[PDB]
């Protein structure tokens, strides 16, 4: 089973696949802890109710998007290490439609190289 | 076997992996029907013969790209639900080189979460 | 085991998963040879010490990125054929921080279609 997690803004809550062992753990405030070194794909959709969103790793800004219409794919593909904290933040949540705003992550491959 | 489908503009035709059960079904007019809830990656290449292309889900515009050179990767990563209809349309097909224009989709993960 | 390869700029060296048979082979000058037809995802990070980077397939420019801050995800998703040579080049390596600059590739699916 793949390792996938999805955070819904309407519920403010994480759901994840039942894959064992977990590759991620849900945290409060919409954060996620990476448990395994790996290559991960982050996806997501942000619908407006222009707004701006920021994807972050620990302190680092992975990306900043600004749009006056729905962003149907935020994120990208990143190597993360065990302990990395991933977060998606909004300039103002009053500008987004929570019912149709969510983000998520899937493990593509562990990093057992040469 | 992964679930993958690819549409070629030269043949106007879909080809797909032999994976059972199917996760997608080919439709006329270059459309595709999603059969399973899931996280999908859409890819593709559009070569010019500036042109514009639009990726759509049902009524929704997923993305619009405009370029005067080859776009080597259209698309992105999206959650789709069973019944969603995906389409890639061109502002004018006379502006593209069909022999080197194609698009496609692969299932990354079904959505069996928490 | 997935087929994954990663090139580090600090070592100027490729590392790869032990997956058999290989889907790629490392080459000198930071190049990579595709051994199997397939859909591949290219990722990478380029940190500055504005700089520009170019991802190439054989002669073809897949993409050109320019930034004055870290690019946390270069690349995208592409069909490659056996024999394709992939390369990532810099306008000037004196503008990048090699310790935190790397790029890589993972095989998503072989191309056994209809």
């Amino acid at each position: 089973k793949p390792c996938l997690a999805k955070f819904e803004l309407l519920t403010s809550k994480w759901q994840m696949t039942s894959r064992k062992p977990p590759c991620v753990n849900s945290l409060p405030e919409g954060k996620l802890k990476i448990l395994q070194d790996g290559l991960y794909l982050i996806y997501g959709q942000v619908a407006p109710s222009p707004f701006a969103v920021q994807l972050r790793k620990n302190e680092a800004m992975l990306q900043t998007l600004t749009s006056n219409s729905t962003i149907y794919d935020v994120g990208g593909t990143y190597e993360f290490h065990a302990g990395d904290i991933i977060d998606l933040i909004f300039d103002d949540e009053h500008q987004v439609l929570k019912n149709n705003t969510y983000w998520g992550i899937v493990l593509l491959a562990n990093l057992f190289i040469s």
